[PDB]
């Protein structure tokens, strides 16, 4: 028995949440459907132009470890934020939630990351991020006994951004193989890949990755093709396992020759898909570590995400596992 | 012409808004649909017991300007915040929404007013506000020519709370009232009302307040009665307008001797009480100033509470212009 199920590291934030039209996205050259990161000056301006709006704790990674906890794993947290109001709110919610978060600010300034997202009438979401505290997130942050004894370590591909993120990653990744344990990463958003294409393709190959979270773009975004079949053989040989999601065509595990196909949920109606990848990595690692399928973890994670998207904001405000019980998931 | 329809003035107040059973209420001593003020400590206390939470711009008249402003009326809005991150917010979300604020940030400490409201399975909302920089709100806030240049100021009954506030309301009946103008108050709170009875029918027998907004429960609370007859006869004696609202059962409008019913809207489900008596205030005072019956006021009033109490959240998410329109109220 170990003390965790699943540990996640990413970039702590807060997220300011608005509606918008499509032209606002086209006025404000904001690249729609991804994670724009932006300087203190082009924050100010956004919110300027930005719609009255609410604020709810996120970070890809703070997102899926919360979606652990709230299945019913036991998870914990890596991320920095500043000692101000908005890292004040990102504590609570995460501790609240019973997900492990111990990582100490360094001061007020910078000031806690905070990210802008314009939802659009069809429920897709663009970020507008300021990494503010984030920047400061290094291998001092390591809490060594807790990658030990974490069955999984999860990690955003966003980490890349920051400047010191990968060292802290680099060390997690050590200490999780010399015990036996399993490393994990998201791809997080194709500019991102784009942006680390090699880098990432070399975490998996030399196997500091075992298991590979992507979305079509991103796939295609890492092999530079339009060719999704491409695409899906060379992400199955670059890592051990890859589960690659595509949006209401579902989900497919990869692992070797072997391919699981998942369904996507049926949805009522795309309210915000802001949260969708997280949670997806939140239901199949929650899986994962309970010592399901891979076809079954594939399907807690359509299970989470298509919860999260029929909602405003990034963590879901009812129950996954109560979710996942009537699911017959359990 | 005019520079405003409706200003409002009351204790600007960031929302941390979580979902709880009915048993934490009795375990911490939370009294149910009622505004419980709260110190310092006791406000880190149940913040360390709440859920993950999300935050919105709340605050009883900020509400209701911001519900006037949604419809296309034009609203100003007087309440203090402190210079912090919760007052950025707070500042950005009500000007956003095309309000007129002005009043300034004394410093950092104490720091915004923050209420903590607990949605029960019931919808019902149960809030525990830390007054902070509320308390500082006093005449110097009063802007006198934009109080000159409003069709009505409204204010709470809140506002009696902290111990200079009433004296700027003091300042505003005598500007609007010397420039033709009126003034409107709601009773806020049935607890509320106990704590300044008298008070609060002085304001209303010497005239310095020509509209009074209530609830049943405020009704009976204000004539210590369990008579709803006797106290809408009493109401209408002590006030040129009352609208007294009803929940599921509409609302009625009084004046003299004149009295119009309205029907509450139907509803797909009770999501979120919160913001339900602001938004009626908001609809009902848009009509006003627009130069509409008192019946049509009350529709207008029970059109935005009803759409308001089917989202999370005390300011609606959506066009009340557009919902108006499509309702045929226009
Ligand atoms: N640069 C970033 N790094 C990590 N998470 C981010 C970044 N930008 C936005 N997010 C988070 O992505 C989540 C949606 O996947 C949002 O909750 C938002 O907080
Ligand atoms: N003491 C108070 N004064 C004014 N508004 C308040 C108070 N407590 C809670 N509120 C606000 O009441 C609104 C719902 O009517 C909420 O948005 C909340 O912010
Ligand atoms: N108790 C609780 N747990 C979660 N995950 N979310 C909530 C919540 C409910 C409504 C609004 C915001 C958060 N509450
Ligand atoms: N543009 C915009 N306007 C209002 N009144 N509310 C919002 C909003 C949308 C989603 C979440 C929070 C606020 N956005
Ligand atoms: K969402
Ligand atoms: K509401």
């Amino acid at each position: 028995m170990t003390r965790f199920d699943v540990l996640t590291v990413g970039n702590a934030i807060v997220d300011i949440i608005s509606r918008c039209n499509d032209q606002f996205l086209i006025d404000n050259q904001i690249t729609k459907a991804a994670m724009n990161l932006i300087d203190a000056e082009r924050a100010e301006l956004l919110y300027s132009r930005m719609g009255p709006a609410l604020e709810a704790s996120g970070g890809s990674a703070g997102n899926t470890a919360a979606g652990v906890a709230n299945l019913g794993g036991k998870a914990a947290y890596f991320g920095n934020v500043a000692a101000d109001q908005l890292g004040d709110i990102f504590t609570h919610d995460i501790r609240a939630q019973g997900v492990h978060y111990q990582t100490k600010p360094k001061g007020a300034f910078p000031p806690t990351a905070r990210s802008m997202i314009f939802v659009t009438e069809d429920g897709e979401r663009s970020m507008n991020t300021y990494l503010g505290a984030c920047v400061e997130l290094g291998p001092e942050d390591v809490e060594a006994d807790v990658v030990a004894d974490a069955k999984v370590t999860y990690f955003e591909g966003y980490l890349w951004d920051p400047p010191r993120a990968k060292e802290a990653i680099l060390d997690c990744a050590r200490i999780a193989h010399q015990h036996g344990r399993e490393m994990s990463m998201t791809l997080s958003d194709s500019f991102c890949v784009d942006r680390y294409r090699g880098e990432f393709l070399d975490l998996m190959r030399s196997g500091k990755v075992d298991i590979v979270f992507a979305n079509r773009q991103e796939a295609l975004s890492l092999y530079q093709t339009d060719d999704f079949e491409e695409a899906l053989n060379r992400i199955a040989a670059d890592c051990k396992i890859a589960a690659v999601t595509m949006s209401e065509n579902g989900a497919v595990i990869l692992k070797g020759r072997e391919r699981y196909y998942v369904n996507a949920i049926r949805i009522r109606e795309v309210v915000d898909t802001t949260g969708a990848g997280d949670l997806f990595a939140s239901g199949f690692l929650y899986g994962y570590t309970q010592g399901r399928s891979l076809e079954d973890c594939g399907k807690l994670g359509c299970l989470a995400a298509g919860i999260v998207i029929q909602q405003i904001g990034p963590r879901p405000m009812t129950s996954l596992s109560e979710a996942a019980k009537q699911a017959g998931l359990i």
